[PDB]
């Protein structure tokens, strides 16, 4: 089993929910949180967690890494539990700022149907994921794979593509151990 139900008179629950519902903004009072379930997939955890150190003993950044959103639809679910997230499966809606994973700072936006559409039941699917944003650098259209670092820079490319260099809201992760679903969360309209 990928999914465990979390128990609501548990602190990990309630740190999870009161984070989804602080970046809410607008819609604070709109969505209602159904059931939070923890994600088990301990093979890319201990992969995630190796990747993780080297970015703490390179990066020029602080913090290394985030605690994003992912909103996606009721089929795509199983996947991202077994298997992580997916740059190949692009289909989604658009590709804007890259071909990767899309990462919301704020619930606010991975909670908009066009991301977290509902079901037949009105349920709205959001992971909450640990993602190792490093350094990162402006997104574009093209982009197979993070954005070139340029001039001034040893490296060649950078961690994570975002929408702005200047206030960050979305982040493109091109790597599948890179980013780690380790909650779902399934909300729906008051
Ligand atoms: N699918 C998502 O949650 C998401 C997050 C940030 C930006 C975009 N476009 C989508």
């Amino acid at each position: 089993m990928n999914l465990e139900r979390l128990a609501e008179n548990t602190g990990e629950f309630q740190e999870v929910v009161r984070a989804f519902y602080d970046t809410l903004d607008a819609a604070r009072s709109s969505i209602r949180v159904v059931r939070v379930e923890r994600v088990s997939h301990p093979l890319l955890q201990q992969q995630y967690e190796l990747y993780r150190e080297r970015l703490l003993q390179r990066c020029e950044r602080r913090p290394v890494e985030q605690v994003l959103y992912h909103g996606t639809t009721a089929p795509a679910v199983p996947d991202i539990c077994a298997h992580g997230f997916n740059r190949s499966f692009c289909g989604r809606n658009a590709t804007v700022y890259g071909k990767g994973v899309y990462f919301a700072r704020r619930a606010s936006l991975s909670v908009q149907d066009r991301y977290s559409p509902p079901n037949a039941d009105g349920h709205k699917a959001v992971f909450v994921a640990r993602v190792l944003t490093g350094d990162y650098g402006q997104g574009r259209r093209g982009l197979r794979a993070p954005p070139l670092r340029g001039p001034g820079h040893v490296l060649l490319r950078y961690d994570s593509a975002v929408d702005c260099i200047c206030q960050p809201s979305i982040f493109v992760i091109f790597h599948d151990t890179q980013a780690l679903p380790t909650h779902l969360i399934t909300c729906e309209h008051v």
